[PDB]
């Protein structure tokens, strides 16, 4: 079911990174199903311009789309919390990837 997103690379293995869920809601919602998270994230191999500030759409919106898309077919909209929360915790771990494996390739390199 691909052809357009099929190319994009991937980590090879990152999960529940676990922010500072400061709410009751927006929390306890996440908390107790936390154990579905995605095995791994989507990213486009990162070669020079570091961004984040707009270069967090196009690496979380993509891996977003290859979670809700899979659930939005079993009769599902991702409401607009579930949807908050996956593309904020989606943002954190498709920048942890970013910000820790780039200084790698320039100082460690093949891991």
């Amino acid at each position: 079911v691909v052809g357009g997103l099929g190319g994009y690379m991937l980590g090879s293995a990152m999960s529940r990174p676990l922010i500072h869920f400061g709410n009751d809601y927006e929390d306890r919602y996440y908390r107790e199903n936390m154990y579905r998270y995605p095995n791994q994230v989507y990213y486009r191999p990162v070669d020079q311009y570091s961004n984040q500030n707009n270069f967090v759409h196009d690496c979380v919106n993509i891996t977003v789309r290859q979670h809700t898309v899979t659930t939005t077919t079993k009769g599902e909209n991702f409401t607009e919390t579930d949807m908050k929360i996956m593309e904020r915790v989606v943002e954190q771990m498709c920048v942890t990837q970013y910000q820790k494996e780039s200084e790698a390739y320039y100082q460690r390199r093949a891991s």
